């Protein structure tokens, strides 16, 4: 499921193996990026 490439599909746009680390990281690029991430993403 999980192993390479394009394979985790997955959001239907077949979400890479960084899928949740990137889902982390945009999601406080969002909410907390205005102050320059000063609490930031998964610390």
């Amino acid at each position: 499921k999980y192993y390479g490439n394009g394979v985790h599909c997955g959001k239907h746009s077949c979400t890479v193996d960084w899928g949740t680390a990137i889902g982390n990281i945009g999601n406080n690029a969002a909410a907390n990026w205005a102050t320059g991430g000063n609490a930031g993403w998964n610390k």
